[PDB]
C-alpha cells in the first residue's frame, strides 16, 4: 500500500556502471553511479538487484518502501536511488561504506589500538553513532531485531551506519516470550558495545549458548567487561541488560549520556 514516488527516486539505468559484488543480502554490488545527487559527479554506490520469483521482486520492492518510508539520517545507510521501471532489473541503490562492518574492521585493528590507531575516542564515538541511529530508528516506530557490529557499516571520517534492511544478542524476553520492542534492541545495543570494547570479539566468549546459558540469563548472568573498555562503557553495558525491559535506558538516554562521555573523553 505504500507509494512510490519516481520522480523522487527513479534513478536511470545507464548511468549505473556495474562494479564489484559485495555478496549475497538480492545480489549486492558495488557500482558507480553518475549524477545521483543531482551534481555532476561519479559516486560508488551499493546496488541491491533482483536475480525472478514474484516473492522476492515483492520483498525488494518492499524494502525499497520502507527506506523510502523511513527517511534520512547520517548514521543508517541511506537510500540514494532506485531502477524499477520495465526494461532492466529492479535494483534498489544505497551508500557505499568502504571499510564493510565494524566486527571486521576492529579486529584488523587489535594491534592498531592506544587508549589516547584507534583510541578510546574513536570506540565511544563509534558507539554515540549508533545510538543517535537508533534513537532516529525508534523515532520513526521501527525495531532492529539484529543489531550487531556486522550490522553496523564504516564509511568515511568515521561515520558508522547501521544496515537497516542471533541468540548471543537477543534480549531473554525476545529467547522466552518470543517479543522483539525497542527495549529488547537496547539490550542487543548493551552485546553491541561489548563488541566493540572488544575490538570486534565474538560475545560469550567459549560458552556454550544452550538451555542452560538462556536459565543464567534470566538469572542474571552477564559478560564480564571486554579487554578494551573503560568502566563507564561497562557500567553502560550492564544497565542495557536489565532484566526488565523498561528499567534499560531509552536510546535517547544513551545519545545524551554517551555524548556525555565522549565530551568527557576529549
Ligand atoms: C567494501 O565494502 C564492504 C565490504 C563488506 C561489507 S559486509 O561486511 O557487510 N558484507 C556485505 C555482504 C553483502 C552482505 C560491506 C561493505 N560496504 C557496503 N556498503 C553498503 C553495503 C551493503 C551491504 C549489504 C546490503 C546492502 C544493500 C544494498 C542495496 C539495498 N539494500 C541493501 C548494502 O555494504
Amino acid at each position: 500500500r505504500l507509494p512510490y514516488d519516481a520522480s523522487k527516486w527513479e534513478f536511470p539505468r545507464d548511468r549505473l556502471k556495474l562494479g564489484k559484488p559485495l555478496g549475497r543480502g538480492g545480489q549486492v554490488i558495488e557500482a558507480d553511479a553518475f549524477g545521483i545527487d543531482k551534481t555532476a559527479t561519479c559516486r560508488t554506490v551499493a546496488v541491491k538487484m533482483l536475480k525472478a520469483t514474484h516473492s522476492e521482486h515483492r520483498a525488494l520492492m518492499s524494502e525499497l518502501k520502507i527506506l523510502i518510508h523511513i527517511g534520512h539520517h547520517l548514521n543508517v545507510v541511506n537510500l540514494l536511488g532506485a531502477c524499477t521501471k520495465p526494461g532492466g532489473p529492479l535494483m534498489v541503490i544505497v551508500e557505499f561504506c568502504k571499510f564493510g562492518n565494524l566486527s571486521t574492521y576492529l579486529r584488523s585493528k587489535r594491534n592498531e589500538f592506544v587508549p589516547y590507531f584507534l583510541t578510546l575516542e574513536h570506540l565511544i564515538c563509534y558507539s554515540f553513532q549508533v545510538a543517535k541511529g537508533m534513537e532516529f530508528l525508534a523515532s520513526r516506530k521501527c525495531i532492529h531485531r539484529d543489531l550487531a557490529a556486522r550490522n553496523i557499516l564504516l564509511s568515511e571520517k568515521n561515520v558508522v551506519k547501521i544496515c537497516d534492511f542471533p541468540l548471543k544478542w537477543m534480549a531473554p524476553e525476545t529467547i522466552f516470550d518470543r517479543v522483539y520492542t525497542i527495549q529488547s534492541d537496547v539490550w542487543s545495543f548493551g552485546v553491541l558495545l561489548w563488541e566493540i570494547f572488544s575490538l570486534g570479539a565474538s560475545p560469550y566468549p567459549g560458552v556454550k549458548i544452550d538451555e542452560e546459558f538462556c536459565r543464567r540469563l534470566k538469572e542474571g548472568t552477564r559478560m564480564r567487561a571486554p579487554d578494551y573498555t573503560t568502566p563507564e562503557m561497562y557500567q553502560t553495558m550492564l544497565d542495557c541488560w536489565h532484566g526488565e525491559p523498561s528499567q534499560r535506558p531509552t536510546f535517547s538516554e544513551l545519545v545524551e549520556h554517551l555524548g556525555n562521555l565522549l565530551q568527557a573523553n576529549a
